[PDB]
């Protein structure tokens, strides 16, 4: 059927279909435009995604997921991920080959498979409103992502029953969201996209001749770890060193608390996008040798802007990169476009608009333009959307790691994508039987100072003298920005088999196995859907009987009403507890105590 459009988010996610033309964004079950990209796993099986997750991770701050996206294609000894094992309410661990994963219920899990949990819930949405299956999309990453990231978020719509049309960048998705109806006046753009955990610029030009849009990404620049959470986490330890000092208690080795804090400070942080001043005001906080302490903290916009100031500052950097990359100056730029929620910060506004020298426009929705975008783009691979060319690049350079440790480069950052290059290889010694070639992305000189995509060797070789085998390896990288290496014998054609060790990532028996996982967690969800069904007709029964006890007053014998009240009793137990046979069970005795009351009512 139709092509769903998902952009998925740090913080939050969206879902967009096109329908005929006209893009739209879809509502989900609670009614709301955008999900919480929130994971909660239950002690009854219930795996609760957005609002509903976000309700109860008080009560269940180990098991209750969120911001995957900045743990997803990385590595556990990852500086960022290392920073933020100490910070997050969930345990993050190392996978087997070194990956960071999550430990839920003690159950080692991919980011992958709790991001598809996400995507499950949008391909739900859209179902729910299409009325039929939905089995395509396309989903959105950081333009700034790298291979690992990039495969990691293709896997996790596998994982979610998916096939993945096209992995679209951000920035990319929201020009195609802006140039929908808008110009059309060979524009060049600088698309500013600072979200929950991400932030990317793009410059982007958009040319139209006979009446046939192209959309060519100049330049793309970011920073994957840089967002709102950063943001919130400025105010949180402001938040706790003040309190440190007016009452003498450090705050951060309680989670209840915490968590209650960030939900605090991120509100104070919203609020203070259109107030000059809030109060962080948390009442019952934590009890101490005392009793029941509150915090209530005045915060000013201007405090607030001190705390961060060097974040929005961090943001302001790859924009210089960017312009030296695309050749532009910013007076070349005609209409600056920010996304992300992040972007409704006065200050983060004001900070761009004298960058560029340029108020950036009002006209584009910061939460829906990327969902949007990715469902425009859906459309152009079906052939419902005619006459749009999309030329995106690829952000990070790719090159090998050659003698000294040294970087060089084979396909330079912001090269037109899909791309091809090729080189010929052999051997360096008598009768080698393996040559290895490592793989890294990064604009660093020192191998060491890159991103490592694994060791590829080329095994099985025939004996022969130094140089003799011509062995040609070609790096592709597709439409998704995602690299695929092959090879092949220059003289006989022969291709030449690859394995690559050192790799990040999940292998096709892991990801055959985790689709699997992920069906047995959508059957078990339709089971807790169910109990919750069971529990309601059981209310309503309790409800009936005891209106009908009440009714029939005197006139009900004494044994009848004895045994009535007690089935009433016992069924209101089992309402309390989590066993739908249980509860069917009491419903059924009710039913036969009280048939003789029900039938005259
Ligand atoms: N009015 C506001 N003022 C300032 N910040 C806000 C406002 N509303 C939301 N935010 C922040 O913006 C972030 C959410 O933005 P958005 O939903 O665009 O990010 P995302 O697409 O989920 O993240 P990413 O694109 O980085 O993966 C959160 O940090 C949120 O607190
Ligand atoms: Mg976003």
């Amino acid at each position: 059927g139709k092509i769903i459009g998902i952009d998925l988010g740090t913080t939050n996610s969206c879902v967009a279909i096109m329908d005929g033309t006209t893009p739209r964004v879809l509502e989900n079950a609670e009614g709301d435009r955008t999900t919480p990209s929130i994971i909660a796993y239950t002690q009854d099986g219930c795996t609760l995604v957005g609002q509903p997750a976000k309700r109860q991770a008080v009560t269940n701050p180990q098991n209750t997921l969120f911001a995957i996206k900045r743990l997803i294609g990385r590595r556990f000894q990852d500086e960022e991920v290392q920073r933020d094992v100490s910070i997050m309410p969930f345990k993050i661990i190392a996978a087997d080959n070194g990956d960071a994963w999550v430990e839920v219920k003690g159950q080692k899990m991919a980011p992958p498979q709790i991001s598809a949990e996400v995507l499950k819930k949008m391909k739900k949405t859209a179902e729910d409103y299409l009325g039929e299956p939905v089995t395509e999309a396309v989903i959105t990453v950081p333009a700034y992502f790298n291979d690992a990231q990039r495969q990691a978020t293709k896997d996790a719509g596998r994982i979610a029953g998916l096939e993945v049309k096209r992995i679209i960048n951000e920035p990319t998705a929201a020009a195609l969201a802006y140039g929908l109806d808008k110009g059309t006046g060979n524009r060049t753009i600088a698309v500013y996209d600072l979200g929950g955990g991400a932030f990317d610029i793009s410059i982007i030009e958009i040319d139209e001749v006979d009446g046939e849009k192209t959309f060519e990404v100049l330049a793309t620049n970011g920073d994957t770890h840089l967002g709102g959470e950063d943001f919130d986490s400025r105010l949180i330890n402001y938040l706790v060193e003040e309190f440190k000092k007016d009452q003498g208690i450090d705050l951060r080795n309680d989670p209840l608390a915490m968590q209650r804090l960030k939900e605090a400070a991120e509100k104070a942080k919203i609020e203070l996008s259109s107030a000059q001043q809030t109060d962080v005001n948390l009442p019952y906080i934590t009890a101490d040798a005392t009793g029941p302490k509150h915090m209530n903290i005045k915060v000013t916009r201007a405090k607030l802007e001190s705390l961060v100031e060097d974040l929005v500052n961090r943001s302001i950097e790859p924009l210089k990169v960017a312009l030296q990359d695309a050749g532009l100056s910013v007076s070349d730029i005609d209409d600056v476009i920010l996304v992300g929620g992040q972007t409704r910060m006065p200050m983060v506004q004001k900070k761009v608009a004298e960058f560029f020298g340029k108020e950036p426009r009002k006209d584009v929705n910061p939460d829906e333009a990327v969902a949007i975008g990715a469902a425009v783009q859906g459309g152009v691979l079906t052939g419902d959307v005619k006459d749009v060319l999309l030329l995106d690049v690829t952000p990070l350079s790719l090159g090998i790691e050659t003698m000294g440790g040294v970087m060089t480069t084979l396909i330079a950052k912001n090269t037109t994508i899909p791309t091809k290059h090729s080189q010929v290889f052999s051997t360096a010694e008598d009768n080698q039987s393996a040559v290895t070639i490592h793989v890294l992305q990064g604009e660093r000189k020192r191998a060491a100072d890159n991103k490592s995509l694994g060791q590829f060797n080329l095994d099985g070789i025939n004996p022969a003298p130094r140089g003799m085998p011509q062995i040609e390896v070609t790096f592709d990288i597709d439409a998704d920005g995602i690299l695929h290496v092959s090879a092949k014998d220059k003289n006989s054609g022969k291709e030449q088999k690859i394995t690559i060790k050192a790799s990040s990532g999940l292998n096709e028996d892991e990801i055959q196995k985790m689709v699997r996982d992920a069906e047995a967690n959508a059957e078990a969800d339709r089971k807790c859907e169910e109990l919750v069904q069971t529990r309601n007709q059981g209310d309503h029964l309790l409800h009936s009987t005891r209106k009908q006890v009440e009714e029939a007053g005197d006139k009900l014998p004494a044994d009848d009403k004895t045994a009535i009240e007690s089935a009433l009793t016992a069924l209101e137990t089992a309402l309390k507890g989590e066993d739908k046979a249980a509860i069917e069970a009491k419903m059924q005795e009710l039913a036969q105590v009280s048939q003789k009351l029900m039938e005259i009512a």
